[PDB]
């Protein structure tokens, strides 16, 4: 099947979809556009919006809805369909809290003030549930990796990125996210990937 | 299987669980609490948000992991690997929207305004998008319901309910709803749900 990605540069809503690719080790084409060629690729789309998926020429969009197709019939998928149900809602659950952000806020002292009190009260409140729903366990659902662990691990990169010390109490999360950094073909992407803040 | 559904006394959230469970004809306990006992139920639960879904002693959350777990196997799954991708999304995109609106934002002013704006500015562009793709087309997707009829039709009565006039230059749409409300399954649960605002 002939794959091809497109969004911004960067990690975004897009890297999911890189990390699934990698850990299949499916091939595609990680199309990366600047925000001059934005306006006529949107205009052609019908929701207006990135990630889209092109395969065979047929366009896919919405990041976790071509996530989840392409975990289909995977053991990333969770395995049976009710650790899919716990799978769809911890990746529900990180993209809801992901979304309070006001990534696109212009005035940058209301931006600063938003993240700061995201990530003083919200922040550490999801942490403590994430934890204890972890439990001791290996992995967030069943007893393999699953995408969601994937999603964990990039929304903590980015949340890292502007506290820094978020998971200084949530030694369980951290082990987390180096186990999910530590499978071969996700530490290879890491590696090769472009470098850039979000 | 026993299923144990908890709410508000409103369609929001657990309105699509309740429509799946009318087209598949299984019986389930519809329980609506009242806002009073929200904050002692919340604090019992991994993640603190309802709906939630009780199967055999065990909690399921977030509505639309809970939604694709029901219809996995089932007619109102996509048809195929690629349907099942675009039920995802559209039912993402309404999703997308419908989490835009302070439904719980406590100044009133500053929720009126916030609503007024969404749906005058916002909410057509949505409408337009729908419009073209569905096209000529039966259903959204495909050539037989899926849940994401079910969601158009659950979204667009609670739009309808603030923007009366938001379908009126879209008739198509408008026939949908009344596809979706005609299946026999979905017009008798419409016809003895209780009728709340949302
Ligand atoms: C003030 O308490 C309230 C009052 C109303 C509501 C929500 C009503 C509703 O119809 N929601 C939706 C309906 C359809 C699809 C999606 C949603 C969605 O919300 O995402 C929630 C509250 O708790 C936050
Ligand atoms: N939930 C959707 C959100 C899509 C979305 O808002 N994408 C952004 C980029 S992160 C976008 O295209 N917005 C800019 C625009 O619409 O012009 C998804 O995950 O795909
Ligand atoms: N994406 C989640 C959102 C859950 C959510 O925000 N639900 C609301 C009711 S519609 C809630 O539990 N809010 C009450 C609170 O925050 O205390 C879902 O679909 O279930």
């Amino acid at each position: 099947p002939n794959y091809k990605l497109t969004y911004f540069n960067m990690r975004g809503r897009a890297e999911i979809i890189r990390y699934i690719f990698a850990y299949l080790d499916i091939q595609y084409e990680d199309h990366r556009i600047e925000q001059a060629d934005w306006p006529e690729i949107k205009s052609t789309l019908p929701f207006g919006k990135i990630p889209i998926l092109e395969v065979d020429g047929l366009t896919l969009h919405q990041s976790l809805a071509i996530a989840r197709y392409l975990t289909k019939n995977t053991d990333l998928a969770g395995n049976t369909e009710m650790e899919q149900c716990h799978v769809d809602a911890i990746v529900d659950t990180l993209d809801d809290f992901m979304s309070c952000f006001p990534w696109a806020e212009k005035k940058q002292d209301v931006k600063e003030q938003m993240f700061n009190e995201l990530l003083t009260y919200n922040a550490p409140h999801l942490m403590q549930d994430l934890d204890t729903y972890l439990g001791g366990r290996e992995w967030l659902i069943g007893n393999s990796v699953t995408w969601a662990d994937f999603y964990w691990e990039i929304c903590s990169t980015t949340l890292l990125v502007f506290k820094p010390d978020l998971l200084d109490n949530h030694p369980r999360l951290v082990t987390l996210r180096k186990k999910v950094q530590a499978i071969p073909a996700v530490a290879n992407w890491i590696k090769r990937r472009p470098q850039t803040k979000l």
